[PDB]
């Protein structure tokens, strides 16, 4: 039984009209329609879910707003009372970092993409559902314990963690971050606590900057339980896979989460404008297959996909698809980008995708 979360405010976060900043005359930044991170791309992910048949095969699940209790568990009082504050301002306005906005009343959908999370873990780890993939918007992996930053007001998954941890009694849970930017606000959030281990694939130095280096391990009882595993552009689908096989499955069996968060984004698609990484619809599907069976085999099957990045409007909808499609075991709509891509390469281990995988291998020990 396959839980999903969409609510229609996902679909009306309010990106401006820049392109990344907002509009800017005097740099000579020219107002566009839409914003690299306009909730469009997600949408359609949305509505191929449901004109594909998967919904039919899905249980919806309301989202439910997060509440105070439910951030602090991840975040700092100063960070939820300066969202307010944000979020209370006639127009909104800027969270922090110049370009992460939040409009007047913008609070509601990030509470409802932090509670959707929520929601989905609560009845996955009930066992009402098997599993299931929460389509939020805005998304989390880059916002810190005390901060907003890079599109994320609230840490989705790690308020999901926080509630498995302290209402639901979970002793261990794993969040797997295959978004193509570096979860340094997770990495942040669970420094120093070895009850979530917090796994980060990645182009290497991609975003944020001078961030996700393999050195960045943790601190005090949390040492050795967070992973970064940088990878050079270009990298696809068998170095993707390659880290899963050598690091990441070998990490969570290791480590032995009674639930698994995947932070899901899809920016390391072959066709992302935010990064230069080369996976495919079935690189993905691949992804997605071995970290359900892995839960299957170590978890009783308690996994949560949780929408992170990605920016192409005509491919990421497939992308989302193929990991539904995992879920569901109903496989029934071809990528139709799939020959088109192919033949573009990303399929074979290039030494340098093996070295910086190796380079983490040892790592593992530790956990
Ligand atoms: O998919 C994503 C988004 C990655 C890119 C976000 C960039 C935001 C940004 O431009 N931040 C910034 C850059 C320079 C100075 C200050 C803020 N998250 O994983
Ligand atoms: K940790
Ligand atoms: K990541
Ligand atoms: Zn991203």
């Amino acid at each position: 039984a396959i839980g999903y979360v969409w609510n229609t405010l996902y679909g009306w976060v309010d990106t401006g009209t820049g392109s990344l900043a907002a509009a800017n005359l005097t740099a000579r930044m020219q107002p566009i329609s839409h914003h690299l991170a306009h909730p469009d791309t997600k949408r359609r992910f949305h509505e191929l879910v449901c004109a594909s048949g998967q919904i039919e095969h899905l249980t919806p699940i309301a989202a439910v707003a997060a509440t105070d209790a439910d951030i602090l568990r991840a975040h700092s009082a100063a960070h939820l009372e300066n969202m307010k504050r944000v979020s209370n301002l006639p127009t909104g306005g800027d969270t922090g970092d110049g370009i992460t906005m939040m409009g007047n009343g913008g609070l509601e959908i990030a509470r409802l993409s932090a509670g959707g999370a929520v929601e989905l873990t609560r009845r996955v780890a009930t066992g009402e559902l098997s599993a299931g993939y929460a389509l939020v918007n805005p998304p989390g992996h880059h916002a810190p314990h005390n901060a907003a930053m890079g599109f994320c007001i609230f840490n989705n998954t790690s308020v999901a963690a926080g509630y498995a941890r302290a209402v639901l009694g979970m002793e261990r849970v794993a969040i797997l971050d295959w978004d193509v930017h570096h979860g340094n606000g997770t990495q942040d959030i669970w420094w120093n606590d070895p009850s979530v281990l917090t796994i980060s694939l990645h182009q290497h130095l991609c975003f944020p900057p001078d961030s996700g280096y393999s050195t960045e391990r943790g601190a005090g009882n949390g040492h050795g339980y967070n992973i970064n595993v940088p990878l050079p552009p270009g990298s696809g689908n068998a170095a993707y896979l390659h880290a899963m096989d050598q690091v990441v499955l070998p990490a969570l069996r290791a480590y032995r989460p009674q639930l698994i968060i995947v932070g899901s984004g899809f920016d390391a698609s072959m066709l992302d404008p935010l990064a230069r990484m080369m996976v495919t619809a079935d690189g993905f599907r691949q992804m997605a297959r071995r970290t359900i069976d892995c839960a299957a085999d170590i978890c009783d099957g308690r996994i949560v996909f949780v929408q992170e990045g990605g920016y192409s409007p005509h491919y990421l909808p497939f992308c989302g698809l193929a990991v539904i499609e995992e879920l569901t075991g109903v496989r029934s709509l071809p990528d139709p980008y799939h020959e088109f891509l192919a033949g573009m390469g990303g399929n074979t281990l290039l030494d340098a995708e093996r070295a910086a995988i190796e380079e983490i291998v040892p790592l593992l020990a530790d956990i």
